[PDB]
Formats: structure tokens, C-alpha cells, sequence
């Protein structure tokens, strides 16, 4: 599954130096457009909207890697309420960053990667056929062309 793979990589790279703060495969000139266009954009909404952020992450109250699994149920049916569009992926993601930062923080980042695993699998398994459409990761760089 290459499209598959490759949100992986962008997704899990993203929140792995999110959290690190710090610099980190095939397709990869679009990739590193992607994650580009996703620091970008990804830190925009974060800050833009921290206050709903800080809330929602404190109501989660993540403490441990069973909190981590628990977030799946939330994230797939909220994040498939609206109509699709990269916006909402970038929410999506960008919350996930959030978490990751926290994660980090708590001394739990061995979650993170599992993290990244949940979101993608949401991602790609729910709007799989509209990624295609979009020409995967090449219509996010686009859509957010400046
Ligand atoms: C009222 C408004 C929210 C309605 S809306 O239709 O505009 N909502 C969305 O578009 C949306 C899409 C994906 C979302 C979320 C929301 N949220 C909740 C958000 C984060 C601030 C509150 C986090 C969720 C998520 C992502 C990663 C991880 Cl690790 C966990 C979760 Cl729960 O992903």
C-alpha cells in the first residue's frame, strides 16, 4: 500500500520533530513538499487554535498507551462529522502533533509512532478513495500553494 506508506512517513515524521524538536523513502521530492506545506500550515492551526487544543488534550487526559488506543474511537467519529477536505486532515494531524508534544513531555514518546500509525490508519482507510482523487499528497501541497 504506497499511499499508504508514504502518509506514514510524512505523518510520523511530522510528529516525531514536533515532539523532539528536532529535524528528521520512495515519492520522497513530494514528501518533503508535504512536510513542508504541513509545518507550515499544521503549526498555523496549533497556534491559531491552542485554547481548543489545550482543552481538548486536557479532557483526554492521556496518561499512559491505553489512553493512546482509547483515542482512535474520538478521532474517527469526529473527524468523519464534516465534509471531507484538507482542512479537516490538517486539524486532524496537527492535533496529533499536539499530543505527540504532550506525549513527549510525559515521558511516554514510545507512543508516538503508534500514534502516527492510529491517525493514518483513519486518514487513508476512511478517505482513501478521495486521497486518490485529490492525487494524494501532491492536491495538499497544492490546495495550500502560497
Ligand atoms: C467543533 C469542531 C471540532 C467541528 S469540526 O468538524 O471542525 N472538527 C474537525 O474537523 C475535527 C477533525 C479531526 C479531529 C478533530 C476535529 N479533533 C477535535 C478538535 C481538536 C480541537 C477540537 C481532534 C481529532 C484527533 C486528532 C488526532 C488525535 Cl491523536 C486525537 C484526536 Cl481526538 O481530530
Amino acid at each position: 500500500d504506497e499511499l499508504y506508506r508514504q502518509s506514514l512517513e510524512i505523518i510520523s515524521r511530522y510528529l516525531r520533530e514536533q515532539a523532539t524538536g528536532a529535524k528528521d523513502g520512495r515519492s520522497g521530492a513530494t514528501s518533503r513538499k508535504a512536510l513542508e506545506t504541513l509545518r507550515r500550515v499544521g503549526d498555523g492551526v496549533q497556534r491559531n487554535h491552542e485554547t481548543a487544543f489545550q482543552g481538548m488534550l486536557r479532557k483526554l487526559d492521556i496518561k499512559n498507551e491505553d489512553d493512546v488506543k482509547s483515542l482512535s474511537r474520538v478521532m474517527i467519529h469526529v473527524f468523519s462529522d464534516g465534509v471531507t477536505n484538507w482542512g479537516r486532515i490538517v486539524t486532524l494531524i496537527s492535533f496529533g502533533a499536539f499530543v505527540a508534544k504532550h506525549l513527549k513531555t510525559i515521558n511516554q514518546e514510545s507512543c508516538i509512532e503508534p500514534l502516527a500509525e492510529s491517525i493514518t490508519d483513519v486518514l487513508v482507510r476512511t478517505k482513501r478513495d478521495w486521497l486518490v482523487k485529490q492525487r494524494g499528497w501532491d492536491g495538499f501541497v497544492e490546495f495550500f500553494h502560497v
